[PDB]
Order: C-alpha cells, then structure tokens, then sequence
C-alpha cells in the first residue's frame, strides 16, 4: 500500500533490491513511482517487508533431505537429539563473547555452507527460501532470534538482522 494503481512493490532476487512494477505496462523501476503515499509505503515496508536478511544456524538430523555437511559425510542422530543441542547452543548465545555470538555459534556448529559467513544467507524475498524458514524470517524484527524451526534440511534458529 502507498501504491497508486496498478503499481506494486516486489525484491529482485538477482539485485537484492526493492523494484517497482506496472504490470498493465511491464514496466520495472527502482524509483518509487509518481503519486505515492511517501511515508505509507515505508511503514508498509517496515511492518511488512518484501525483503529481509537473516543469519541461521542450520543442525541436520536423520531425517534431513541432506543427512551430510562439512562436518560429517554422514548424520546419524535423531531430530530431538538436534533440537536439545541447538536449544544447549542457544543458551550460550552472547552478542559480546568473540566465542558465543550468532556469528561464531554459527562457525563453530551449523552444517550449512553459511557457517563460513557466520551463518549469513544475504538477503532473499518470498519465492527463495523453504516455507518454514520463511514464515518464522519474515514474523521476526529486525535484530530479534527465533525460536526452534523445522525444515526439510534441519533444525534451524534465525536472526535478522535486516
């Protein structure tokens, strides 16, 4: 909203960028279009984002479509044994240590390929990310840690940080 007709807002996945679309012309644009609501559309952006960026720590179980990271070429514990060591790994979590921020618990045990980004996955929009990782990502505020998430590759706790 903010938008006049029959504009709309979206991500460009390929930029990391918010775009502007007339779809009754098929015209795109990064300028915000003439006739706005200026300060509607922002806090329609603030409160309902179309791009966000998160860090995740990803721990894979048995049941994972992916049973095999950098750490082992084979997983072999349960889903509750790798829920019960992320809730250990969160509780551990401190913005302050060089040892226990989200960066570092990431480093140190998350299976995916981001732990060597301090587990940043960038920023991505709605049509990217599994639909479980994604409705805990974009109910969250920005600098705000979830909760336990269930995927098909794992278990994963987010922040966003974007």
């Amino acid at each position: 909203t903010g938008l006049p007709t029959p504009w709309t807002v979206r991500y460009s996945k390929s930029k990391k960028r918010e775009y502007f679309f007339n779809p009754e012309t098929k015209h795109s644009q990064w300028e915000e279009p003439e006739g706005t609501n200026k300060d509607q559309l922002h806090k329609h952006l603030r409160d309902h984002p179309v791009r966000v960026r998160c860090l995740h720590i990803l721990i894979k179980h048995k049941d994972s479509r992916r049973p095999a990271s950098h750490r082992s070429e084979n997983i072999t514990i349960s889903k509750q044994d790798a829920t019960d060591e992320l809730k250990t790994l969160i509780t551990r979590l401190d913005d302050d240590s060089k040892t226990n921020s989200f960066e570092a618990l990431a480093k140190e045990r998350s299976d995916c390929s981001s732990y060597k980004r301090g587990g940043d996955l960038g920023w991505f929009g709605r049509g990217e990310m599994q639909p479980s990782f994604e409705d805990a990502a974009f109910q969250l505020k920005v600098g705000e840690v979830s909760d336990i998430v269930e995927s098909g590759s794992g278990v994963h706790v987010i922040k966003r940080v974007g």
